[PDB]
């Protein structure tokens, strides 16, 4: 489409992290604009499946969602070119020395920004299904943007749902809705307020989905305001229909300080 650009208009400068699925790089499109390049390591995924993320990003465009600039698909090493996020994932950032110094006011902000991006997704009648701090990216001005739309669908070829972030009715009955994203968001609040701690410390994925069938919820976590725990408990309601809208979460979070 007009999303294809020639490989030559992209220079890869610094490697940001590898893995099984591929690499992530900092680069430039035409020298001027600072970009992020996601590289597909060939053989791993299909080219259609790797591009499904970008394919979705063509439709989902908002300030609190990482934007797609272009793709390189013409030749073997496929690239996905997106907006550069200087501070990396929210998870990495919260765990860094700089991130550990960020107090509650900006944590609630972070949280309210993500609820804003989600409110767009739900208004667009979409679901993310993989909502967690490692899939949220932080810019230099400390703006939060939802990234990783690999599991996003309109309401899987080779990427698993994040068990410890997934709603009980989704695990047990395969019911993925915007309300299950609301659950995930509750767990994401837990990651923010604890500075990137794993959900359900010392529990395997299996312990968790067994415990959730017995109605377990993580207890009020240290250094978490009563009101903010009430937000989480609202996202973790057993009945999906009784969980709040993302438009509401963004509203109540913003009224905090």
């Amino acid at each position: 489409p007009a999303w294809e650009i020639p490989r030559e208009s992209i220079k890869l400068v610094k490697k940001l992290g590898a893995g099984q699925f591929g690499e992530v790089w900092m680069g430039y499109y035409n020298n001027s604009t600072k970009v992020a390049v996601k590289t597909l390591k060939p053989g791993t995924m299909s080219v259609q499946a790797f591009l499904e993320e970008a394919n979705l990003m063509k439709t989902l465009q908002h300030d609190k969602l990482v934007r797609l600039y272009a793709v390189v698909t013409k030749e073997e090493p496929i690239y996905i070119i997106t907006e550069f996020m200087a501070k990396g994932s929210l998870l990495d950032f919260l765990k860094s020395d700089e991130g550990g110094k960020v107090l509650l006011p900006k944590l609630i902000d972070f949280s309210a920004q993500i609820a804003e991006g989600m409110a767009y997704i739900e208004r667009k009648n979409y679901i993310h299904r993989d909502l967690r701090a490692a899939n949220v990216l932080v810019s230099e001005s400390l703006m939060c943007k939802i990234a990783d739309f690999g599991l996003a669908r309109v309401i899987r070829e080779g990427a698993k749902f994040p068990i410890k972030w997934t709603a009980p009715e989704a695990i047990n009955f395969g019911c993925f809705t915007i309300k299950s994203n609301v659950w995930s968001f509750g767990i994401l609040l837990y990651e923010i307020v604890t500075y990137g701690k794993i959900p359900y410390p010392g529990r395997t994925n299996a312990d968790v989905m067994s415990a959730l069938s017995q109605g377990y919820r993580m207890p009020r976590m240290e250094n978490c305001p009563d009101e903010l725990y009430d937000i989480m408990k609202m996202c973790w309601k057993e009945k999906a229909e009784e969980r709040p809208t993302f438009d509401y979460l963004q509203s109540v979070l913003d009224d905090f300080y």
